[PDB]
């Protein structure tokens, strides 16, 4: 039979206490929900380890071997009802053996074998195979030295066998220190998303996780038609050589060169190759090889090198300082000594001094400026077109697809290049056909999820591909992020952003929820599913233009809206010697060589810290005098109880401010007892406490409700609230009688809007997303900075104390220099990004100060500056790191249609309205204001006369009262 | 010499190690010499 191993067989990775962490590690783990083969005693393979479990006493011991005969060592881990016995001999009597160890319900084991060690882990659990999660602890590792490719149980019969694979797990550690939960980061797209964001519960949105590749299939080698074997025998085993002043040069071409007859022997005294290595010469393909052969003294062979001095390398034989080639000499004749001037490289002169001798041969490789001729024995294969392969064209390697081309090469050219030095076309050395080279498919991978509290389904966007490509690559199992439990399905949709696998296409346009790209969104609609539509810009209407009709409102409504303004962020200092070095002194002296880094960095961070307090002072400290909150909070019917503090409570905040402070959900050292951390990171406290900001906003609300608008320009002057509201109605263009006659209705609409503001903040909707975004960005910057202290940047370890306790001084200098360089770079990145984010926060605080001046201390005429409507009055409330503005506006809401005229002609002269419009009641002509319907009779007081009535287009006849 | 733009292609490089400081033509119109 076969069963599944659901979340079983996880073990403790190492021997270190951890608590309240999530830990990402790579080891050999049994993947989640994989197959097991239950037995109800065959020889079973042992590949990279197993997972053995036995539900029933009757099973005891194992035999781990290679051949399972008397010709290979085999280990027996048996139990004689009291003693665990381990032996490693040639069993079938035993002989010739090197290990011995005797020592004094579901049982579970993991056997792993690596580096000549057999790790064994064991767990126990009291209950086919169950479905729980259980964790395994180590028992013993044994220093055996044998391969294990088979195993067999020993019975004196219900056991299951899994198989381990190299995976990545994210392990959750308790507060006590035990592993309670884990995710397999290669099982689903969602599990990869959980591992990449390092959390178990994902929010809603679109997230980028990894990148995809299309792996190669074939392999293409093309080499020229060269058959003749190559004559190094003539060049090397030759009877006579010329003198060093008259060296000879021999050209080698159209030969297949072995090169293994030079470095397989001790025949040569020296073997120095420049620009290549000896072992790599059997794959490269050169154009011609030249051999310079001569005879020279013993202690002058060192002189034959790039950049030497003397007589041989000065008047006899000079090499250039870009030499690609090999220099040979072995134990076995004049030489020039006087001439006028130096030599140019590879030039000879035909004053001579006579000469243990050595024979020297110098090989220079002509590298691929022409068709290649001289290269080693590699086989050639046919070429594969329109497919991702690995190629090798005369030593020129790579990976990509090959396509017929339309370029036209000159006969002396062998390949074609690009701007960043990529070969993008090539000539086939056999058929002389031009091929283009393209990359295989790659890009990013996005995971679209509706939160991991409403579904566990996701969709995947493969960015910027045609996805018959990724459909065929998935079905042929050829993508690098290959997920074990994942089916493409029948929902594959091509967009301009790439293509979308897992979301279905509907024809109904909705407002955008999760944006994907070029007009496409996704959402979670009706079970439910993930849909993908074209976004809708707005809800349509039609208003009919006519040349003699106007629409005038017949009522209104009061609306209170909200604005969230971030103002400041959290203030940070870092100890540069504690982050970079710690307690060490060799590190301190080594870091002293870099000038002023830490002084300059502390200066930058201090400036950011001072700027945050300046922002807060600029927004809130805008009043000269502190007005006390009134005893009675009922001004003409307007209830101010929810925006002013209550004397019957211990705190200064109001009730809405309490909601706002509960809304935002806010390591490193900081204090309030005062603790510190080993990384040298703190957070500094602000100059103005929450109580002082609450005192500011309380005095602003009190001064508004008592003096109105007059304290932003001079001293405050008291005025009853209804007369203040009548002046504000007058300022938006409505007469005061509209207030005074409908005062009760306006008070009721105010109170109801305040109650809805309260209830919508209690509802736990994320209206405060900006202040949360401030919190999140700062925390993730500091987490990246602390996590950068685990990398070693090339050193043997990332710990300075290990390097300093296990190594001498002279190499500890090298390792500490590498760690110092990497950590200076990490701190520089942190400070640069903090400066840019401080600029953002300062612009936002400047806007908030402009709004407090122009909307709390006045009445603004600017359209949509302070709410949506006609602005009346506005109120400030404090939040964590911000301010919330409660704008009160006037909305004209009902309509009627009327017939209108520009002027009316009475006797011979035309009358125009003073302030208003002429409307037709249905019976007679009245005059009314624009923003409310209040018809008045047309008199001489509210009209003016200018001209004759023959010139205005659309003038009518009506009487005008005197 | 006519005025214009013309482009030249390589024909052969020779691995001969003498130095050249003088040259001379061989005859049986005119010829012009510039310096690189
Ligand atoms: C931790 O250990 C204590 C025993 O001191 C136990 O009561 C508790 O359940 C354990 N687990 C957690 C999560 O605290
Ligand atoms: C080339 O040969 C001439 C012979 O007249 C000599 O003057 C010159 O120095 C030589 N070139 C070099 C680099 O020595
Ligand atoms: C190389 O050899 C192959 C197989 O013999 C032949 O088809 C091809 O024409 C040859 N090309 C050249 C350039 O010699
Ligand atoms: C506006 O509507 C309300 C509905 O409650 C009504 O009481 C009020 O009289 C209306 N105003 C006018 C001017 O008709
Ligand atoms: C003002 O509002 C508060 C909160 O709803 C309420 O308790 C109080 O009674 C109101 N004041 C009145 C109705 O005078
Ligand atoms: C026109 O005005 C008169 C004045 O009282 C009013 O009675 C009548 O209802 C108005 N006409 C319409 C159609 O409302
Ligand atoms: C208004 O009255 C005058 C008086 O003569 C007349 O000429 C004119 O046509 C009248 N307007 C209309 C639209 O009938």
């Amino acid at each position: 039979t076969q069963h599944t191993s659901s979340m079983r067989g996880v073990y403790y990775p190492d021997e270190i206490f951890r608590s309240d962490t999530l830990y990402l590690t790579q080891d050999l783990f049994l993947p989640f929900y994989s197959n097991v083969t239950g037995f109800h005693n065959p020889v079973i393979p042992f590949k990279d380890g197993i997972y053995f479990a036995a539900t029933e006493n009757v099973v005891r011991g194992w035999v781990f071997g290679s051949t399972m005969n008397n010709k290979s060592q085999s280990v027996i881990i048996i139990n004689n009802s009291t003693n665990v016995v381990i032996r490693a001999c040639n069993f079938e009597n035993a002989f010739n053996c090197t290990f011995e160890y005797i020592s004094d319900h579901l049982r579970e084991f993991v056997f792993k074998n690596k580096d000549g060690f057999l790790y064994v882990y064991k767990g126990y659990q009291p209950i086919d195979l169950p479905s729980g999660f259980n964790t395994l602890k180590p028992i013993f590792k044994l220093p055996l030295g044998i391969n294990i490719t088979n195993f067999r149980a020993i019975l004196t019969a219900a056991y299951f066998v899994g198989y381990l694979k190299p995976t990545t797990f994210m392990l959750k550690y308790d507060e006590n220190g035990t592993i309670t939960d884990a995710v397999d980061c290669s099982q689903n797209p969602l599990a990869e998303l959980k591992c990449s964001v390092k959390s178990f519960e994902i929010d809603k949105g679109i997230y980028q996780t990894s990148n995809f590749r299309v792996v190669p299939s074939g392999d293409v080698v093309r080499f020229p038609n060269i058959t003749n074997l190559c004559p190094f025998g003539e060049v090397f085993n030759a009877t006579k050589f010329p003198s060093v002043y008259a060296w000879e040069r021999k050209k080698i071409s159209n030969c297949v060169a072995d090169y293994s007859v030079l470095y397989n022997s001790t025949f040569f005294s020296t073997f120095k190759c420049y620009g290549v290595s000896a072992t790599k010469l059997n794959d490269l393909c050169f154009s011609n090889v030249y051999a310079d052969s001569f005879v020279v003294k013993g202690d002058d062979v060192r002189q034959i090198a790039p950049g030497q001095t003397g007589v041989i390398a000065d008047y006899n034989y000079k090499l250039p300082d870009d030499f690609m080639g090999c220099v040979l000499a072995w134990n076995t004749y004049k030489y020039r000594y006087l001439r006028h001037g130096k030599l140019r490289p590879f030039e000879r002169d035909i004053p001579l001094n006579d000469y243990q001798p050595y024979r020297v041969v110098v090989l220079s490789f002509e590298l691929l400026n022409a068709p290649a001729t001289v290269c080693g024995p590699k086989l050639s294969t046919d070429l594969i077109k329109n497919q991702c392969v690995n190629f090798n064209f005369n030593g020129l390697t790579g990976t990509g697809v090959l396509t017929p081309s339309s370029k036209r090469f000159q006969p002396f050219q062998q390949f074609g290049r690009d701007v960043s030095d990529f070969t993008d076309s090539v000539r086939d050395p056999k058929t002389s056909e031009i091929l283009d080279i393209s990359p295989c498919s790659f890009g990013g991978v996005s995971v679209i999820t509706p939160g991991t509290n409403a579904s566990s389904e996701v969709a995947v966007l493969y960015q910027d591909v045609n996805c018959t490509d990724v459909s065929t690559a998935i079905h042929a199992d050829q993508l690098t992020p290959a997920w074990r439990i994942y089916s493409t399905g029948n929902n594959v949709f091509q967009t301009q952003a790439g293509c979308l696998i897992g979301a279905e296409h509907v024809d109904t346009s909705y407002e955008c929820d999760i944006p994907i790209g070029a007009g496409i969104c996704a959402s979670y609609h009706t079970q439910k599913s993930i849909v993908a539509y074209t976004m809708s810009l707005g809800a349509d209407s039609s208003i009919a233009y006519s040349n003699n009709t106007i629409a005038i409102p017949t009522n209104f409504s009061i609306s209170i809206t909200t604005e969230v303004m971030p103002v400041s962020m959290a203030k940070t200092s870092v100890d540069c010697n504690m982050y970079i070095c710690g307690d060490s002194t060799e590190c301190a002296n080594l870091l002293l060589q870099y000038g002023s880094f830490c002084t300059q960095l502390n200066r930058a961070l201090s400036g950011i810290a001072a700027e945050q307090d300046r922002n807060t002072r600029e927004v809130f400290a805008q009043v000269k005098q502190m007005y006390k909150t009134p005893t009675l909070k009922y001004f003409g019917g307007f209830n101010f109880s929810q925006i002013l503090p209550d004397p019957l409570k211990p705190t200064k905040r109001s009730f809405i401010e309490d909601l706002l402070f509960n809304k935002v959900t806010l390591q490193y050292g900081e204090c309030l007892i005062c603790a510190q951390k080993f990384n040298g990171l703190t957070v500094l406290p602000p100059l103005l406490t929450d109580d002082m900001i609450a005192a500011y906003t309380a005095a602003l609300v009190s001064g508004t409700a008592t003096a109105g608008w007059t304290f932003g320009a001079g001293a405050a002057l008291q005025i009853p609230f209804a007369m203040q509201m009548a002046y504000r109605f007058n300022g938006i263009g409505v007469t005061q009688n509209v207030l005074y006659e409908n005062q009760k209705q306006i008070a009721n609409q105010f109170n109801k809007a305040i109650s809805q503001i309260q209830e919508s903040l209690t509802t736990t909707s994320t209206a405060l997303g900006k202040l949360q975004d401030v919190v999140n960005q700062n925390a993730q910057a500091l987490n990246t900075l602390v996590k950068q202290l685990s990398s070693n940047f090339g050193a043997i370890s990332s710990v300075l104390n290990d390097i300093l306790s296990r190594l001498d001084k002279v190499e500890a200098e090298v390792q500490i220099d590498r760690l110092i360089t990497g950590r200076l770079q990490s701190l520089q990145t942190y400070v640069t990004q903090q400066l840019i984010r401080a600029a953002e926060i300062r612009a936002s605080a400047n806007l908030a100060a402009t709004k407090m001046s122009e909307c709390v201390l006045g009445q603004s005429k600017r359209v949509d500056f302070c709410g949506k409507g006609y602005h009346l009055m506005s109120f400030p409330q404090a939040a964590p790191h911000g301010v919330v503005f409660l704008h009160v506006t006037y909305v004209p809401s009902q309509e009627r249609n009327f017939t209108t005229a520009p002027a009316i002609c009475h006797e011979g002269k035309a009358y125009f309205p003073r302030e208003g419009v002429f409307v037709f009641n249905g019976t007679s002509w009245f005059i009314t204001q624009r923003n409310f319907f209040s018809p008045q009779i047309i008199t001489t007081d509210n009209t003016f006369v200018s001209g004759n009535c023959d010139v205005v287009i659309g003038i009518i006849n009506n009487t005008v009262y005197d």
